[PDB]
C-alpha cells in the first residue's frame, strides 16, 4: 500500500486532501530519502498525536534498541497547548508522581501544596514539618521584593564613555527616558531603579520590574530591547552586546541575585513550641539550633556557599515548580535560602525559624503554566492564572507557599540530622 | 446501601475481607469520623490506583475549588514502583512534555537526547546546536574524574581534639582503618583520600567515593555511617552532630563542589569550521567570542558568580534529568560549568568550544531511574540500568552526553545573542 | 641609684632605672605612667625597658628604632603602647600620565622588583599616549545589623525605609552629626528577624569610617523612635563590608569605585614589555578570569593589584587592613588599533576605601607621600577632590603594575 | 664647568659635589640610570635622587619631612625595594602578655589606626585570665598554581590522569624536589578548564614564606612535563591558582601556608569585668555578624570581625608581604556556650591560609627582626626547620582572637563608635 515517492508528494501538496490521506509508512518515506525534510513533520500532519507517533517512528529506527519508547506514553495527552509553546520533537511527555504535603498553615490560611518528585520521604518528610508548623499557631510571610529582572551587556569604544552612560543614567532625567522607553512595551512594565556596573568599555545594566501574575522573562527582555534602543539615540557609539551579559542573573549561581533579590524575595517563620519539636520531630529545640548553626552557617561557608545556608531547600523548590509549570532550571537561583534557628520563649525551648530567599523566580501565567495538569496543581494553592482586582497577587502568594514549604522541608529533615539519622529509612 | 461506622470498621479488620469489600464513600465516612488517618490509606486499600483515588476525593473537599484535580491525571499508571520508594501523598503525576535534540555526535557516536521541558525554544535550539557540531566533525568529551561525595560534621570537645582526629585520618594507617570499615558496606565503595576542614571544635569529614552506576548518595551515606562509627572507637568523645554538615555539598551552591568535584568532573569539546558557524549559527566566531568572554566570564564576575561561568546549562541539565528520571534539584550542583570559546584555524575564523563541568550528579539505577517510562529515556541513549562488564560506564557515559548536550545548548543560545536577537522568536 | 622612697614625690629630675624599679617592686601601678612623665620620647624608652624584661633576649629591642620621631600626633591618635617604629623602604615609579598630569608614585614595600616593575609598567603607559580614569561612584560605607521580634517586623522596618518620607527622616537624622555626612540610597537585607541596612555617604577628603559611624549613631537611634522594639545589636554586623571579602563590595561598590584604561601602540608591547598583545590577552583571559574563575574567587580577577595597593597605602597613610576590599580588581586586556595590534587594557576597582585626612595622614612622613601626588591634606575649592584623585592614581598604578607583571608571565618568567 | 666634571669621573664620583653631578644629568652627559653604581655610598645615591625628583614635584618641599638618613639601606637595594627615596616609619605598639601554649609572647603591631593595639591587648587580658589560649598547625604547604595549554582539553585529561598515576607524581615530585633542600611536594590538585590546566603544586619551604622557593621548583617539574608532553605551551608561572594575594575559595578550602586553629574558654567573670559583657551577648553578635551577617554580604573566608586588622600591623612589624594578608587574614570565628551552667565563652579562630615566613624578604632587615626576636621566632630554626615560621603562625592566630574577643565585646556593649 505505501505508493512511489513522487506520486505521493502530488496528494501532500493538494489542499484538499493531505497527510489525513497518506498512511503512516509513507509520510516516512519521504522524510527518508528527503523531501519533507524532517523538522517540518509538525505543520503538515492532521492531528498532533499522529506527529508525535510519526516522530517516534523515525526515532525508533535509529536507536541502538528498537523498542526504548515502549514504555514512555504518549497518546491521548493535549498536545495542542504544547505545539508551537513549551516543546519541540516532541515524542511523547515523562510523568513525574506528584504527592502532597500539608496542611501548610501560612498567613492563617491553609494550604495543600502539590509536589512532583521522585526522591523518596520528600513529601512524608515536609508534610510532617507541615504538622510541627500548623500545631504551632502557625506560619506567617511577607514579600519584602518584587521584580524580575534582565542584565544586558553593552560596549562603548572606551571606559570613559561607558562611565558617562554610566553618570547619565543615574542622572534622574535619564532615567525618566529610558523608564518611558521601558514602560511603554506592556501595561505592568514599571521600570524601577536602573543598577549598572562597569568592565572597562563594558556596561552591565541590571533592569528590574514586576511583570503582573507571569514570571516576566519574555516581558522584562521585550522592554528592555526598547529601553536600549531609547539609549542608543543618546549614545549612538554603543553596541548591544547581549539582552543577557549574565548579570540579570538567570539560571546561573551569582551573588547579585543574593544581595539584590530577583523576582520575589520572600521571609517566612515559625515558633514551634518545646512539645512539638519533641513528639512531632523526634528532637528538641537546642539540638536543633546546634546542628543549624554547625550545617548550615558554618558548615556552608567551610564549602564556600553564597546563598547555600540552608538543608534542602532546592528540593522542595524543584518539586513544586514541576507540579506547577514553572521553569524548573531557575531553580539554581530560586533555592537560595538562609535558614535561622534560634531559641524562643521562657526557657529559651521554643524553636524558632525562619527561612529568607531573596530569589524566587514565579509566575502563574506563562510557560508551563498554561497547560492544563500545572494549571490543577495551581489551583490547589488557589493562584493559578492571573488575579484581576490585584495584578501580581497570584504569583505573590505562589512565592509565599514555596517560602513556607522550603520551612516545612528545613524543619524535618534538620529534625531527623539532629536525631542520629544517617541513612533513609 | 452505605452502612453505619461500627459495620464498615469490622469488615475492614476482616481477613478475607478487608477495604475491598467498602465502596468509597464508606471508606471516606470513616476518615470523616477519624478511624482510618490518611497515611494509613497506603496500607489498607488493595491497590495502589484506588488509593490515589481516594486520597484525591478527601483532598478536592478541603479546596476552595472542589474540581481543581479533574485535569490533574493519575489513571492507568504504574504506582507499584512509586508507593513507598519514590513518592508519598500520591494524588497524580505531572506530565511533562518530552523533546529529542539529536543527533549529538560524541566520541565518534550518535545520541538521540530526551529532554523533558515546558520551555518553548529550548528543544530546538539545543538541537540546532547539535547540527553545528555534527558538521563540525563531531565532540569529544573526558570524564576527569568520579565520586559522589558526603560531608558529615562531627564535633570533638576541644579544638585541640579535632586537630588530633585530623592528623590521625592523614595518617596511612588511620586513614587504612577507615577505609576499611567504610569499603565493608558495599562492592562498589572504594573510599579516596578525605578531605577534612577544622572550624573550632568542629571537624568536617568529606568521605567520597564511586558508587558503580548509582548516583551514590545511599552508598556513601551507609559506607559514612560504619565508618565514622569506626573513628568513634578511637575517639569516643567525639559527637557525630549530623550525616551532612553542608559540606559534601549536596543541592546548595558550594566553591568546594567546583573546586575538588562531585559525582563526575566531565570536559567537552569541539572544533566548529567558519562555514558551519555561518549557515547553522547565523553568525561569526569573532561575534561569538566577544560575547562569551564578556557575558559568561566577566559578566559572570561582576555577578559574583561561583561556577556559573555559563550562558544556560542549567535548562538542558534540568531537561535530561526530568527526563532520564535524575534528581532534578541536584541541577543546583550539577549546572556547575564555564563554557570557553577560542578562535582556532587558518585566518582565526573556526570556533574552538569547551564546556567543563566538574560536579555533575548523575545515574542510570535508583531513583526515579527504577521507573520504566523514565528508563525509556535512558534506553535511547543506550545507558539504561547498571553494566556488568564495567561497572560505571552508563553514569559516565550519561554525564558525558549531559556535558555534549550543555555544548550544543550553549552554542545555540550564544550564536542567538550575538546575532542580536533580544527576544524568544 | 637612689632608694624608692624619694622618688614617690616631679617626674623629670628621676632617672629611667627609677621609674623602672617603682613598677618592678610594685610601688606605682603601669597605667599611672602614660600622663606622669614630662617628654613624649622617654615615655617611649621606658615602655622598652619594661618589654626587655619580660623578652628572653633582652637586646632584641636594640634595633627597632625609637629616636628622633614625632610621636606627639600619634599618641592619643594613631597607636598605643609605643615602643618604636618600622620603617618600611620607599621607592618611586613614575612618571605615570593619568588624566593629562604626571604623578610619582611612591610605594613603601620590602618586595624586591615590585617598584622597578610597577615603574616600566609607567613607562609603557607613558609611551602610548597616557591612562585616563574616571570615579564611577564615591560613599564609603557600614552595614549595623538590628534585629525585631518577629521577621514581619523586620519586613516592615524594611518597607519603611524604602518609602520616600521613611529615608528623608533617616537621611535629616544622618547629616546632622557632620559637615561632609550626606545620605544616599539605602540598602537593606533580612535573615529572618535581623536586618542589615547599609549606610551609603561621601565624607569629604576623609576615608569616612567614624563619620559614617557617627551618621549610622543618631540614624539608628532615629529609626528606634519609630520602632521602639528594634534592638540594635552592633554598628557593624559585616554587611558594609569593612575589612572582609564580601560579594557586596564588589557589586554595590565601597568607598570609591573607579575605571582606568589605556592603549599601549604595539610596539611598545614588543621593545618595552617584551611580548606581544596577543600573548598578553592570552594569558589575561585564561590567569585572571579563567584562572580565578577556577579558583573561585570574588572579586579577585587580577595578577597582583593587591601589591600596588599595599605599598601606595602604607606610604600614604591609609588603612593598610583595607588592602582586602581595596584590591579588587578585574584586569581587562583586549585587541585595539586598525591592525588589531595594540593593546587595550583597564583595570575596574570597584571598592577602594581611601582618604588624604585623618587617621595615618596625621603623620608628616605619610604627608611627604601625599604631597608628592599633589593630594595631601583636604582640597579645600572641591571637598573630597583629593581623596577622588588618589583613589585615580591607585587605579592608574595598579594598572602599570599588571601590565609589567603580565608581560613578565608572558615572556615565560618564572623568577625573580 | 660640565667639562672638568667628567674627567674626574674616572680617577671619582666622591670628589663632584651634590650640585655637580645634578647639573651633569639636567644637561645629558649621562643618564638617569647610572647612579646605583657611580655614586660610591647607598644613603648618597638615594639623596640626589630625592634631590632630582624634588625639581619634577609641583611642590618642590615635598619630601622634607620623609625620613632618609642613618638607615641600612645595603640590606634593601636589589633584594627589597628600587628607585629609594627613603623610609615610611609606622608606629609599633605592642600587645601582651599573650598566653599560648604554656607560653608567654609580647606581640609586636605597626599600626597607625588607634584603640587597635589597645583593643588588642585587653583581648589578650581576658584570655590571660582564662587559662590562656591553645593552638595547632593543622597544615603547611606554600603553593603555586600555573596555567598550561595543550592543543586539546583531551590532551590536558590525559596530562591530568598521567598527573594523578604513581609513577606520573614520582616523576614530578623528584624533579621539583631537586631544586630545594626543603622542596618536598605533597600531592597535586589540578583543575582542567578546557584545553587550559591548573596545577597546584604544594610543599613546606622550612622557614620562609615559600614564594620563591616553590616557584624555582614549579618551574623545573614543569620543564620534566614538558618531556614527556612536548606540545604542551607554558603559559603562566600564575594562572590564579595558587592563589596569590586575591581572594579565592581554593585558599579557604585547600588552604595555603599555614593553616592553624585556635581556642580560649574565658570565664564568665573575666567577659562581665574585662570585657564589660556577657556570654550571651557575644554568641548573639557572633552567630548574627560573623556568620549570617557575612553570608549575606557574599563573604568567601570572612566570617570574622578585623582580623585583617591585626594580621596587617604584625606583618609589616615582622617584615611579612603585607599584600599576602588578602588571604592570610581569611578566619571564621566561633563562639559558644561552656562550663556547666553555659556562662563561660568558648572562643576558636580557624584561619586556613597565613602566609608566614621568618626568613627572606622584609624578615632580613634589621628593624624587622628586632620585631620577630621579640616573639622568639627570627630566622631559621637549625633543629626543626619549619619551626619559626609556624609558631609566628600560631601567634597571628591567637593574636586574632585576641582581638575578635575585644571588637566583639565592644560591639555587644553598645559602642557605636571608636
Ligand atoms: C528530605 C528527605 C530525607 C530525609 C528525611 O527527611 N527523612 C524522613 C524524615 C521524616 C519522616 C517521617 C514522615 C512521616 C512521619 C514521621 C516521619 C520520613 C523520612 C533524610 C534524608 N533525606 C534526603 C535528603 C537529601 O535529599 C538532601 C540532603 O542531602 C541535603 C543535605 O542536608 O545535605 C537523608 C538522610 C538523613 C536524614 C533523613
Ligand atoms: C534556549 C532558549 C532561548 C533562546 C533560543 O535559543 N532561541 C532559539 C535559537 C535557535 C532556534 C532555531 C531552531 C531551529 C533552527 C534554527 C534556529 C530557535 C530558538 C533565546 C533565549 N532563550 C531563553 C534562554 C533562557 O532560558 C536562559 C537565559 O536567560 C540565560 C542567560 O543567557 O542569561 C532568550 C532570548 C535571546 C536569545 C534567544
Ligand atoms: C611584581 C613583582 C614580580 C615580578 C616582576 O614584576 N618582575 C619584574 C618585572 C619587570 C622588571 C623590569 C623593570 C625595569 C626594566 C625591565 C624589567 C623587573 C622585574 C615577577 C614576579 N613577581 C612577584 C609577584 C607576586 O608578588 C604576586 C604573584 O604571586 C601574583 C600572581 O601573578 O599570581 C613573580 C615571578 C613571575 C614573574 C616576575
Ligand atoms: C579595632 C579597634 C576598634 C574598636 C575598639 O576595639 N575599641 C576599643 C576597645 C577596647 C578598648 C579598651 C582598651 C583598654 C582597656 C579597656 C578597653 C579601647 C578601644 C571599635 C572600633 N574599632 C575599629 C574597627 C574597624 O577597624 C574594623 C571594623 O570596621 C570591621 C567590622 O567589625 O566590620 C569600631 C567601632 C566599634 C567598636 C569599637
Amino acid at each position: 500500500e505505501p505508493r512511489p515517492n513522487e506520486e505521493c508528494l502530488q496528494i501532500l501538496g493538494n489542499a484538499e486532501k493531505g497527510a489525513k490521506f497518506l498512511s503512516d509508512a509513507e509520510i516516512i518515506q519521504l522524510v527518508n530519502a528527503k523531501h519533507i525534510p524532517a523538522y517540518k513533520l509538525e505543520t503538515l500532519i492532521e492531528t498532533h498525536e499522529r506527529g508525535v507517533s510519526i516522530r517516534r517512528q523515525l526515532l525508533s529506527k535509529k536507536l541502538s534498541e528498537p523498542s526504548s519508547l515502549q514504555y514512555l506514553p504518549y497518546r491521548d495527552y493535549n498536545y495542542s497547548l504544547v505545539m508551537g509553546a513549551c516543546c519541540e520533537n516532541v515524542i511523547g511527555y515523562m510523568p513525574i508522581p506528584v504527592g502532597v504535603a500539608g496542611p501548610l498553615c501560612l498567613d492563617e490560611k491553609e494550604f495543600q501544596v502539590p509536589m512532583a518528585t521522585t526522591e523518596g520521604c520528600l513529601v512524608a518528610s515536609t508534610n510532617r514539618g507541615c504538622r510541627a508548623i500548623g500545631l504551632g499557631g502557625g506560619a506567617s510571610s511577607r514579600v519584602l521584593a518584587d521584580g524580575m529582572t534582565r542584565g544586558p551587556v553593552v560596549r562603548l569604544p572606551r571606559a570613559c564613555d561607558s562611565a558617562e552612560v554610566k553618570a547619565w543614567l543615574e542622572t534622574s532625567e535619564g532615567f525618566a527616558v529610558i523608564k518611558e522607553a521601558f514602560d511603554s512595551t506592556s501595561r505592568f512594565a514599571r521600570l524601577q531603579k536602573l543598577h549598572t556596573s562597569i568592565a572597562g568599555r563594558n556596561l552591565y545594566i541590571r533592569f528590574q520590574s514586576r511583570s503582573g501574575d507571569a514570571m516576566g522573562m519574555n516581558m522584562i527582555s521585550k522592554g528592555t530591547e526598547k529601553a536600549l534602543s531609547k539609549l542608543h539615540e543618546y549614545f549612538p557609539e554603543m553596541q548591544i552586546l547581549a539582552v543577557s551579559g549574565n548579570y540579570c542573573t538567570d539560571k546561573k549561581p551569582a551573588a547579585i541575585n543574593w544581595i539584590e533579590g530577583r523576582g520575589k524575595s520572600v521571609v517566612c517563620e515559625a515558633v514551634i513550641p518545646a512539645k512539638v519539636v519533641r513528639e512531632v520531630l523526634k528532637t528538641t529545640t537546642e539540638a536543633m539550633i546546634e546542628v543549624n548553626i554547625n550545617k548550615n552557617l558554618v558548615g556552608s561557608a567551610m564549602a564556600g556557599s553564597i546563598g547555600g545556608y540552608n538543608a534542602h531547600a532546592a528540593n522542595i523548590v524543584t518539586a513544586i515548580y514541576i507540579a506547577c509549570g514553572q521553569d524548573a532550571a531557575q531553580n539554581v537561583g530560586s533555592s537560595n535560602c538562609i535558614t535561622l534557628m534560634e531559641a524562643s520563649g521562657p526557657t529559651n525551648e521554643d524553636l524558632y525559624i525562619s527561612c529568607t530567599m531573596p530569589s524566587i523566580e514565579i509566575g502563574t501565567v506563562g510557560g508551563g503554566t498554561n497547560l492544563l495538569p500545572q494549571q490543577a496543581c495551581l489551583q490547589m494553592l488557589g493562584v493559578q492564572g492571573a488575579c484581576k482586582d490585584n495584578p501580581g497577587e497570584n504569583a505573590r502568594q505562589l512565592a509565599r507557599i514555596v517560602c513556607g514549604t522550603v520551612m516545612a522541608g528545613e524543619l524535618s529533615l534538620m529534625a531527623a540530622l539532629a536525631a542520629g539519622h544517617l541513612v533513609k529509612s
